[PDB]
């Protein structure tokens, strides 16, 4: 096996290399671009905090979910449990180094001060 530069999670929708920009969440088996993260029936874009359903090809929003599955699906309960929905995860930049090379060569003590407010949102 020969090594490759970049990412191994290509966009199964547009068949393009997911690198540098990407800014997407990790899906079940296949990874897709943010711009490519649109509905298969409405072609609309999804936002963080909303629940999405992954169809045979692309993502299908709750707006056309019933009518879409009704035409290309039907009836049939065969398999091993199926009825879960996932929320669109926030984008995480691949450009982030988290290492401690300075504390491994030289040992130094430092004092840090942080202020916390504490409080949750309801409305
Ligand atoms: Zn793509
Ligand atoms: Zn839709």
């Amino acid at each position: 096996y020969l090594r490759l530069f970049g990412q191994d999670g290509l966009c199964a929708s547009c068949d393009k290399r997911i690198r540098a920009y990407e800014m997407t969440m990790r899906v079940k088996d296949k990874v897709y671009h943010l711009e490519c993260f649109k509905c298969a029936a409405c072609q609309k874009h999804f936002s963080v905090g909303d629940r999405y359903l992954l169809i045979n090809s692309d993502i299908v929003c709750e707006q056309d979910i019933y009518e879409w599955t009704k035409i290309n699906g039907g009836s049939g309960g065969s398999g091993g449990s199926g009825g879960d929905v996932m929320v669109v995860g926030e984008p995480t930049l691949m450009g982030g180094e988290f290492g401690d090379e300075d504390e491994r060569l030289i040992t130094r003590l430092e004092n840090t001060q942080f202020d916390a407010a504490n409080g949750i949102d309801d409305e």
